[PDB]
């Protein structure tokens, strides 16, 4: 198809060179435009097995997992199972009357507790250790005022969401959220029947690796795996939520609302949000060291931008992910690799493709 061939050309021009540049064994790049999916596959999901990347290949999403946690949270909130003004001790009773019970669920979900780093301490592994960490937590910066991107922060949010739904978090996603979104091969735990389709990731020494699940935040913050067709369906759902049943529709819409702004970036639930059209530099700035690694003072939303776009990067030690969608253009893109590549490359290559696709 001439449309199939234009898109393959653009991905070859912009994403294929990254394979040689970063020694990436395998890659899936998907574009959805006007409800039509385009899937492009490169290389091998397993080097040792000579198994090609294909429509069945399961990749680790890294921090793109946070988008499913955000959707789960929007689901629970719109079903009245939680309120974003609630605090965690309302649901995790051992946290009642501890300092972290001053932080509300929205602030946990959007990284503004004022004292949570990117990762749990190395020694925090068991469920009791996680509970002790949260009971012993004390505030630092003014609660709600400083965004510091944080796995334990959204992990606590995910734990509370799971408690409010009386299901373990993995079951919230696999039994409720994934099916509502129409996903068929998205997992927290890849079943034995699917291990043949689970790619190996690759470190810089080209050794095959897969994500090590640590404590209670692995699932909500970085432990989801999925396929290119599933991620395209997830972008389709975000582009056309009005096409989905009410429960998951409200959940999706909840993840599209800016909650505060930091420079040119609006922090939504999970998604990063930008006024559209957004410059490349704006999209690049959202993944700067300053934004990702350090605390930054937030500003309340004066007026939500009327035309928006959204993205999120994600990595594990062995995998890279990038997802982006633009409602006004009914277009979105997914990139999955089984080796990390710099976030700036993901964003630049996606930007070139999306801005070059004809109407
Ligand atoms: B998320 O992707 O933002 C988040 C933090 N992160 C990691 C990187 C990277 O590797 O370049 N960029 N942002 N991802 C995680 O925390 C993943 S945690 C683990 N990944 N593999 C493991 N075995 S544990």
């Amino acid at each position: 198809t001439p449309k199939d061939q234009e898109i393959k050309k653009l991905v070859d021009q912009n994403f294929k060179p990254l394979l040689e540049k970063y020694d990436v064994p395998g890659m899936a790049v998907g574009v959805i435009q006007n409800n039509k999916k385009y899937e492009m596959y490169y290389g091998l999901q397993s080097v040792q097995d000579k198994k090609a990347v294909n429509s069945s290949t399961i990749f680790e999403l890294g921090s793109v997992s946070k988008l499913f946690t955000a959707t789960a949270g929007g689901y629970a909130k719109n079903k009245g199972k939680i309120s974003f003004d609630d605090t965690p001790g309302k649901y995790w009773k051992e946290l009642k009357n501890t300092p972290i019970d001053q932080v509300n669920l929205l602030q946990l979900a959007t990284y503004t507790s004022g004292n949570l780093a990117l990762q749990f301490p190395d020694e925090v592994k068991t469920d009791q250790q996680v509970l002790t960490f949260f009971k012993d937590w004390k505030p630092k910066n003014s609660i709600g005022e400083y965004r510091q991107y944080s796995n334990p922060s959204i992990g606590l949010f995910g734990k509370v969401v799971a408690l409010s739904m009386n299901k373990p978090f993995d079951q919230v996603l696999e039994k409720t959220i994934f099916p509502a979104l129409g996903l068929k091969h998205s997992y927290v735990n890849v079943p034995k029947t699917q291990m043949q389709n689970y790619a190996f990731g690759y470190n810089q020494e080209n050794q095959p690796i897969r994500v090590n699940r640590g404590p209670l935040d692995a699932a909500p913050a970085y432990d989801v795996k999925s396929t290119l067709p599933d991620m395209l369906s997830f972008i389709h759902a975000n582009l056309n939520p009005q096409k989905y049943p009410a429960d998951i529709q409200r959940a999706i819409n909840e993840t599209h609302q800016g909650r505060y702004q930091v420079n040119t970036m609006y922090q939504a639930l999970g998604w990063e949000e930008f006024s559209y059209p957004a410059t490349l530099q704006t999209l690049l700035d959202s993944n700067s060291e300053q934004i990702v690694m350090k605390p930054n003072k937030v500003t309340a939303i004066s007026k939500e931008p009327s035309v928006k776009m959204y993205h999120k990067t994600g990595s594990t030690n062995g995998f890279g992910t990038y997802v982006v969608f633009i409602p006004k253009e009914n277009i979105g893109l997914v990139m999955l690799t089984n080796k990390r590549i710099p976030n700036e490359e993901r964003i630049k290559a996606a930007y070139a493709v999306l801005n070059a696709i004809k109407k």
